[PDB]
């Protein structure tokens, strides 16, 4: 019977690193692991990656996610079984052959800056966690992280941040804000925010 936690945010919010911090203090036995929505990231036709190559697509929209996979997987978690998940490359907008392979758990943590807006999804999470960070520390991050580890140009990055991030994030991602139990600002960060998160587990567990 795994426990789901979902966690979701923008950006660059610290998302990841806020489950990190969960399961280094879950530490100090419960087997955990740390899922990605970005994982799931639909597998994209010839003219839509034509576009995004271009910088025309639009990577923050509800509809860029396997929202079907994804349902899909995480109910099989939720029903004990051993799943696959899918590895994407950002570089090429593609989906690898290479698949990875996800055993049961006791806590599955599922961060992605979208993992509320479907509500099917939604209802998996026991627990969910919205990650709040200033906006300008985000973006910053943002553009380091895509000049290195994704390989791209800091005028096109700003440029898709101006066109789709923002607009995106304050449509779709922030309204599911009001869904989470506990919204984490300065993410990883808060340790007092994320202890008693984590005392909150355990006392579940
Ligand atoms: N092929 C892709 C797919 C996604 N993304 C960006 O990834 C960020 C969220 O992880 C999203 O903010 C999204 O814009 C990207 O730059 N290129």
């Amino acid at each position: 019977e795994p426990f789901l936690i979902g966690v979701s945010g923008g950006t660059a919010s610290g998302k990841s690193s806020v489950c990190a911090k969960i399961v280094q203090l879950l530490g100090q036995q419960k087997q955990v692991v740390i899922l990605s929505q970005d994982s799931f990231y639909r597998v994209l036709t010839s003219e839509q990656k034509a576009k995004a190559l271009k910088g025309q697509f639009n990577f923050d929209h509800p509809d860029a996610f396997d929202n079907e996979l994804i349902l899909k997987t995480l109910k099989e978690i939720t029903e004990g079984k051993t799943v696959q998940i899918p590895v994407y490359d950002f570089v090429s907008h593609s989906r690898k052959e290479e698949t990875v392979t996800v055993y049961p758990a006791d806590v599955v943590l599922f961060e992605g800056i979208l993992a509320f807006y479907s509500q099917e999804v939604r209802d998996l999470f026991q627990m969910k966690l919205f990650v709040d960070t200033d906006a300008d520390t985000r973006l910053s991050r943002r553009v380091l992280r895509d000049i290195s580890e994704r390989g791209r140009d800091l005028e096109q990055i700003l440029s898709q941040y101006i066109t789709f991030v923002k607009p995106a994030f304050e449509e779709f991602c922030l309204p599911t804000k009001k869904y989470a139990d506990v919204i984490i600002p300065r993410g990883a960060d808060n340790l007092v925010a994320i202890n008693l998160i984590v005392q909150h587990i355990q006392d579940i567990l």
